[PDB]
């Protein structure tokens, strides 16, 4: 692969884009610096035509996979760079659920010293009101609205939170005392709050003494819980979504001990508590999509017939309201010269992308930054 021997260094890239989206006709143009070595893009786009009528985010799959990192026991299966100087044909199908669909073909290849981009997009069945041509998707806000379905959760968390402190400061001041979630004998609400196991979780006690500041009501630790998710879902920062993630950890744990006490230590059965707990794996599956957003994986298998390969993916974008919007990617790569060409086994690439904005560019524009590096081919016994 003399191929990639071309992407040793520091290589020019251009990209040119011609778009029709629903029927508005756009270009866009893109100049930047490519290191295959350290699997880094830099890279500023304009729009040339005006205003962009779709979001940036959703063009930055269109907008040059051979300057990936693929690692040392991987270079057997670099097909991108060892389609060069030729190039590739790279076709995409990327449809947008509930709204339209991106078609794409580009031809990537070097033109003197510098690997070109050349794309032609077609978008159809699009809603003009819909997340795509309203610009209702998020570029790179550091706060953003948390979403109803988050909503919902933190603050029901929080009213029962809110329910069993009352609940506990009543037994504690009538041992008679009956809420509303205790119904009949089957089901039991105050006996398990004013129990061992409602302060500090039934451990504090022992591990850190009766006085400790952590020797509160669980549903104290349910407020401070359910109002940190809250307010983390708000925030768009990486270690916001670390915190998110290791917390509610913490809470599935605790979910899980409070459970096995409430059967076979107390016997009771706690309609409150439970939904405590399906909350709680509720919070801890958004953790985990929070989380997985700061990469992508692109899934890369070979394609013999066509002596080429073929690429699967999904990208979530983070809608304004707080949802997030789906576009699964179908890809096709193949030669355009000819020369052997690199069948890779099956791998993915991952990919991190940092959007931003220059101050002083009055035109519409995107500065994209990138990380990519192979991964997946299984070890050497
Ligand atoms: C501060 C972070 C606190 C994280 C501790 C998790 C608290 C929790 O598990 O939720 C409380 C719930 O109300 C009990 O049933
Ligand atoms: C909060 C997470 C609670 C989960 C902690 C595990 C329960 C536990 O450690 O119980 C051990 C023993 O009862 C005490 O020394
Ligand atoms: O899950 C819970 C549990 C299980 C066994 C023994 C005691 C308890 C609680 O304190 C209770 C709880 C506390 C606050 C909000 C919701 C639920």
């Amino acid at each position: 692969s003399k191929g990639e021997e071309l992407f040793t260094g520091v290589v020019p890239i251009l990209v040119e884009l011609d778009g029709d989206v629903n029927g508005h006709k756009f270009s866009v143009r893109g100049e930047g610096e490519g290191d295959a070595t350290n699997g880094k893009l830099t890279l500023k786009f304009i729009c040339t035509t005006g205003k962009l009528p779709v979001p940036w985010p959703t063009l930055v799959t269109t907008l040059v996979q051979c300057f990936s990192r693929y690692p040392d026991h991987m270079k057997r299966h670099d097909f991108f760079k060892s389609a060069m100087p030729e190039g590739y044909v790279q076709e995409r199908t990327i449809s947008f659920k509930d709204d339209g669909t991106y078609k794409t073909r580009a031809e990537v290849k070097f033109e003197g010293d510098t690997l070109v981009n050349r794309i032609e997009l077609k978008g159809i069945d699009f809603k003009e009101d819909g997340n795509i041509l309203g610009h209702k998707l998020e570029y790179n806000s550091t706060w953003g609205s948390p979403g109803w379905v988050r909503l919902a959760l933190c603050l029901t968390g929080l009213v029962l939170s809110l329910y069993a402190l009352h609940v506990k400061a009543a037994r504690a001041r009538d041992r008679d005392y009956r809420a509303l979630c205790d119904v009949g004998t089957a089901i039991s609400c105050s006996r398990v709050f004013s129990s061992r196991w409602g302060r500090g979780f039934g451990l504090v006690e022992h591990v850190l003494g009766q006085d400790s500041i952590l020797n509160q009501s669980n549903s104290i630790f349910g407020c401070i819980f359910y109002t940190l998710q809250l307010l983390l879902g708000c925030l768009r920062t990486r270690w916001a979504s670390v915190l998110m993630l290791l917390s509610s950890l913490v809470s599935l744990a605790g979910s899980v001990y409070l459970a096995w006490i409430l059967f076979f230590v107390l016997y009771d059965f706690c309609i409150v508590c439970i939904t405590t707990y399906a909350i709680n794996v509720s919070l801890m599956w958004l953790s985990f999509r929070k989380v997985q957003e700061n990469s992508h994986n692109v899934y890369i298998t070979a394609d013999k017939q066509k002596n080429g390969i073929k690429a699967n993916f999904k990208i979530r974008h983070n809608v304004e309201d707080g949802s997030v919007q789906l576009a699964d990617h179908y890809q096709q790569n193949t030669p355009i010269g000819d020369g052997p060409v690199l069948l890779p086994d099956n791998h993915y690439l991952s990919t991190q992308s940092v959007l931003s904005k220059d101050p002083n560019e009055k035109r519409d524009h995107m500065v994209l930054l990138e990380f990519v590096t192979a991964a997946g081919i299984t070890h050497h016994h």
